[PDB]
């Protein structure tokens, strides 16, 4: 079962469509409609059934044309409020009822931000995004809020007409309202079943412009021209990720670029991907994360994880793809100075949290854990870690994507676990259960820490980061004369990153290392979002006072939380910057996205 949800699980009844008519009303910053949804019994004689909610204000309950009889359970903490309808007739198994509920969302709903206009780029208009993962789509809407159950979805979404809606789904026309000429109505289809942490919206002041043949990157007017330049290589990172993963099923593949207190780099929206503005380097460097969003229209939203518990099958195979698509077009060494990059992240992990933390396990036990205070980056590269083992082991990168385009057709429209994954493992490499019963599976499934196995790893783009680094942590105040800008002359932007990665890991170096670094490479004038991240966490580790007012800039001004919570976390370790970074959240506490000003506040103690 799915320790997540309250709802009634998947082998009681199963929601086969979802017909979602709502209005957005930014005045009151609510969501207010109907959410019928089509479901299934699975069993015999079954007279009731519980969705999951969290802060929803329920109306009534429609079936066959009548008003039926439902209940709202205690809350029970970030899990919401168990709805109970009672059925008005028993159903047999596989029996299909509609179930209307009319339902308004709270102006807190976990799932939503709100901007205001000052929050936006054009300043006139509000905008309003979602973030159903993990479980956040009951906060949207009733529903059995578990990845176990794949439904169809429609939507009629109405909005002020000077406004546009989106859906992780396929445009199906806009009209006037009907009911309110003030108002437009979107309609959406999306005809693959997905999981609901998949159900996505957006309304703002949106354009969009063509980028590939079945790509429109869509942005406020003032973020559409970056945009589409710094994602210009999405149609052949879609060509590739074809070629590994069998055909793209989904029609359309958009690009969402949101205002920046986006939590994520990426959210990967069925038809509509969502990404962190902080991608737009300006020169495509960061292009990794939309071959990651690429990528999970196999991994995870074909074949799906089947409880959070299994989450690491989603961003493991994932990243695995991801390096995958980057190293066809880039070349085979940089797919393995990206896996080295990884390999150094899950250190970094793994030392935060402690050796035998549960949260450095690759399958964890989510019972009682919201998982937004379990996400961290150890199911990606511990995941990943796994594969590329396996791979290593198996006879190499050939062999494995066989292995894992065989993976996706047999669990494509499926909701699997760890149990599934290696039993599929084991069939398809009947022919090396040796090999495979070498594997310390205890260990790499199971455990707390680093993985028992170190993979093989080529080093050919990351000695140049680890040399210079070495140069710097090595240094006597007598060597900084001899660091100059041509140090950097032959690094690209990838390299410059992983010095700084491999430096940090060392921090604190001494101060006066630190202004030399500044006085000789000019970091703080680079924008680069991921090196801006680690150089300003170097100068705050590294006590710089200078730095301050940089990092909690930095932090505020976009809200990715793999940026803002460590930065916060820097400030706040700072005796300098503690007080200071404290206020700071406080002051804009109000204006975060929800998740990310709950998780903010827990690393600061406050
Ligand atoms: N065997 C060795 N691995 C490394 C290494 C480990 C992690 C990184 O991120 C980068 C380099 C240095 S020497
Ligand atoms: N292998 C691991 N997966 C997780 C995890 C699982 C589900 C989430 O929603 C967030 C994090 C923590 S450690
Ligand atoms: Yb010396
Ligand atoms: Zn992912």
């Amino acid at each position: 079962v799915d320790t997540c949800s309250l709802a009634s699980p998947a082998s009681v009844c199963r929601t086969k469509h979802l017909h979602l008519r709502c209005s957005v009303d930014f005045t009151r910053r609510t969501l207010t409609g109907t959410a019928a949804l089509t479901v299934q019994s699975q069993e015999d004689n079954l007279r009731s059934l519980v969705l999951d909610t969290k802060d929803l204000t329920i109306e009534k309950v429609v079936i066959n044309g009548q008003e039926v009889k439902y209940a709202l359970g205690e809350r029970q903490s970030y899990k919401g409020s168990p709805m109970e309808i009672s059925l008005p007739i028993a159903l047999s198994k596989n029996q299909e009822i509609v179930i209307e509920i009319s339902f308004e969302t709270s102006p807190k709903s976990s799932a939503l931000q709100w901007l205001t206009p000052e929050q936006t780029s054009g300043k006139e208009h509000p905008y309003l995004f979602s973030q159903c993962q993990a479980i956040h789509c009951r906060a949207i809407l009733p529903c059995q809020d578990t990845p176990s159950v794949k439904l169809t979805y429609t939507a009629e979404v109405s909005v002020p007409k000077e406004l546009v809606a989106l859906m992780s789904a396929i445009r199906d026309g806009e009209t006037p309202d009907p009911e309110d000429p003030s108002r437009k109505i979107y309609k959406f289809i999306q005809k693959v079943p997905i999981p609901c942490y998949l159900i996505a919206l957006v309304v703002g002041a949106l354009e969009s412009r063509q980028i590939g043949p079945r790509t429109l990157v869509w942005s406020e007017k003032e973020q559409v021209e970056k945009s589409a330049y710094e994602f210009s290589e999405t149609e052949s990172m879609l060509k590739i990720a074809e070629d590994l993963g069998g055909p793209y099923v989904w029609g359309q593949y958009d690009l969402l670029v949101l205002p920046p207190s986006f939590p994520y780099g990426g959210m990967e929206n069925p038809c509509l991907t969502f990404v962190t503005p902080t991608l737009l380097a300006g020169d495509k460097s960061l292009s990794n994360v939309i071959a990651h969003e690429i990528s999970h229209s196999w991994t995870g939203n074909l074949v799906t994880n089947k409880t959070w518990d299994h989450f690491w099958l989603n961003e493991g195979h994932t990243v695995y793809l991801e390096r995958h698509i980057c190293g066809r077009l880039f070349g085979e060494k940089f797919r393995h100075f990206n896996a080295l990059g990884g390999w150094g992240e899950l250190q970094n992990s793994v030392k935060t949290f402690g050796e035998t933390h549960p949260f450095t396990k690759l399958v964890v036990d989510l019972t009682d854990i919201d998982p937004d205070v379990a996400y961290s980056s150890v199911p990606y590269e511990k995941g990943f870690a796994l594969l590329f083992y396996l791979e290593q082991l198996l006879g190499g990168p050939e062999i494995f994507l066989g292995f894992l385009k065989a993976y996706v057709e047999k669990f494509s429209y499926k909701s699997i676990t760890t149990d599934d994954w290696k039993d599929f493992l084991y069939s398809y490499f009947k022919d090396k259960v040796d090999v495979l019963n070498q594997v310390d599976w205890n260990a790499w499934l199971y455990s707390p820490g680093l993985p028992p196995i170190k993979p093989n790893y080529d080093m050919t783009l990351t000695n140049a980061c680890i040399a210079l680094s070495q140069r710097w942590i090595t240094a006597k105040e007598d060597d900084l004369n001899s660091f100059n800008a041509t140090d950097l002359k032959d690094l690209s932007s990838h390299q410059l990153n992983e010095f700084l990665a491999q430096t940090l890991q060392r921090a604190p170096l001494p101060l006066g290392h630190i202004k030399r670094m500044q006085e000789v490479y000019n970091f703080n004038a680079i924008n680069n979002s991921e090196i801006r991240f680690r150089w300003l966490r170097l100068c705050i580790q590294s006590k710089w006072e200078d730095a301050i007012p940089l990092a909690l800039k930095m932090a505020t001004e976009q809200g990715r939380m793999k940026f803002t919570r460590p930065l916060f976390k820097d400030l706040a370790a700072f005796d300098k910057s503690h007080d200071q970074a404290v206020r700071t959240y406080q002051e804009h506490k109000a204006s975060m996205h929800p998740v990310t000003a709950m998780l903010v506040g827990k690393d600061l103690k406050v």
